[PDB]
RNA sequence: GCAGACUAUCUGC
């Protein structure tokens, strides 16, 4: 009956393009709750997690009289066809695979509706879903009803899809049978934890979140200086600890066509990110996920990776933006750019914009830049 | 009306 239902919904599931379903039932997540603390005692959370931990741990309180919960996990692309070319002249940045195509968010929901309207149809039964942005850690629900077990990277791994999986999940009042958890088959390797390029991953399956490229390419202020170099040309999120795994060598499904990537937005030119319109910004960037934050941390980001490649074609109109922009951290991160990309023939426009510049943080990128100039110029 | 900022409000033309 029970057993019955969950057979047919296993069956749905699947024919609606879920690449994997679990269960678990609805009881605390003890373990979770010891960890939440640990991590926030240590200031290695992000901030973007839930702040009631009784919440994320308890889904009873979430959805009263609950049972069981439904995780669902879909398969994303890992590789780009036909990825435009990064030259010298036309430099790209590079936004992660988990926002490559339709918002998962918006893809993952919608399944989850199709998953209650499916259950709603049959009885007295109740539902909560959610997909990233609720109370619940999709990947604590995803490993306890067998999803993929929690590799060092932090990453919930599947067998047959890798890490690459949008995950989300459904609470009821339905006393499913849960499945087991599986295999943790990370072994001895250590790659992933090599190989961040900030050491972000301080223990295997512990993130220091304020250390990690895909937070700090979200983050709204100044970039801290020591990642100005490490960030490379990320625009949004960071793939390092998964492109490097042993676990996803060959793992590259096409399962969904509206997660497959548009390679001018997902790879899109840098310089022209740097006066991109907000209607513009909106038509191309905004069915991603990462454009949830809006333009500004992407055009933070773009102003680093054209330091980053040292593009001197782009000083005219980082020259602009410092004096233009009307905000403070694009005008700064721009006048440390022009110093960072090191044409000692901006140094005097730099020394100009100084005495001009009334925010005094974007003041102090400004000499930073002077500085920049001052030393590399020396050389 | 447009453009911008902030995450409805604010600011210009
Ligand atoms: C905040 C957030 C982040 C933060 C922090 C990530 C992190 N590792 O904590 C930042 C902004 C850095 C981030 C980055 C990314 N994230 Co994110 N993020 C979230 C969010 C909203 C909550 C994460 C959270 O609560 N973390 C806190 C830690 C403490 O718990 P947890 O990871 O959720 O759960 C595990 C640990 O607690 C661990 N644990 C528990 N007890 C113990 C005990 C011991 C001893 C140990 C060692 C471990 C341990 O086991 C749990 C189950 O695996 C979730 C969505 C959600 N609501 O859950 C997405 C989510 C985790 N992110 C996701 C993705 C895709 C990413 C990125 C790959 C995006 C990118 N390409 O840049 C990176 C990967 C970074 C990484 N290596 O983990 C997916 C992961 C899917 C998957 N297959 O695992 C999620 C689930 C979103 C979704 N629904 O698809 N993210
Ligand atoms: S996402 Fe990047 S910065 Fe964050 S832990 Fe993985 S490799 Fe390190
Ligand atoms: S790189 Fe190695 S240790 Fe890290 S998640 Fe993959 S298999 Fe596990």
């Amino acid at each position: 009956n029970v057993y019955q239902l969950k057979e047919e919904l296993i069956e749905y599931a699947k024919s609606i393009g879920v690449d994997k379903i679990g269960f678990t039932t609805a009881d605390t997540f003890d373990s979770l709750k010891d960890r939440l603390i640990l991590q926030e005692s240590l200031g290695y959370l992000s901030g973007f997690e839930e702040p009631d931990i009784e919440k994320r741990v308890t889904p009873k309180l979430l959805l009263p009289k609950a049972k069981s919960i439904v995780a669902i996990a879909l398969a994303y692309p890992s590789r780009m066809k036909d990825a435009p070319r990064s030259t010298r002249t036309e430099r790209r940045g590079i936004f992660c695979r988990a926002s490559w195509g339709k918002d998962y968010h918006d893809v993952l929901r919608e399944k989850l509706d199709l998953l209650e309207d499916f259950l709603k149809s049959k009885h007295d039964i109740r539902t909560k879903s959610m997909v990233d942005t609720g109370e619940l850690s999709d990947r604590a629900v995803a490993e306890r009803a067998g999803i993929g077990f929690s590799a060092k990277n932090c990453m919930i791994t599947t067998p047959e899809y890798g890490s690459y999986v949008y995950l989300a999940e459904m609470i009821t009042n339905i006393p499913f049978e849960p499945d087991v958890p599986i295999e943790d088959m990370c072994g001895s390797c250590t790659k992933c934890l090599d190989a961040c390029p900030t050491g972000a991953l301080v223990n295997p399956g512990q993130l220091n979140a304020q250390r990690c490229i895909s937070f700090l390419t979200q983050t709204k202020g100044f970039l801290p200086d020591e990642f100005r170099t490490k960030i490379g040309n990320r625009l949004y999120g960071c793939d390092t600890c998964q492109t490097v795994c042993p676990l996803n060598k060959g793992k590259d499904f096409h399962l969904h066509p509206e997660m497959e990537p548009d390679p001018e937005i997902a790879k899109p030119l840098l310089k022209p990110l740097l006066a991109i319109s907000n209607r513009e910004f909106k038509e191309k960037f905004g069915h991603v996920s990462g454009s949830w934050r809006g333009k500004k941390p992407i055009q933070r980001n773009a102003i680093l990776a054209l330091a980053h490649f040292k593009d001197a074609s782009a000083l005219p109109e980082l020259t602009e933006l410092m004096h233009k922009d009307p905000r403070p951290v694009i005008r700064g991160t721009a006048a440390w750019a022009i110093g960072k990309i090191g044409d000692p023939a901006y140094a005097e426009e730099l020394e100009k914009a100084l005495e001009k510049e009334k925010d005094e943080e974007a003041k102090l990128e400004i000499e930073k830049g002077i500085e920049l100039l001052k030393a590399s110029g020396m050389t």
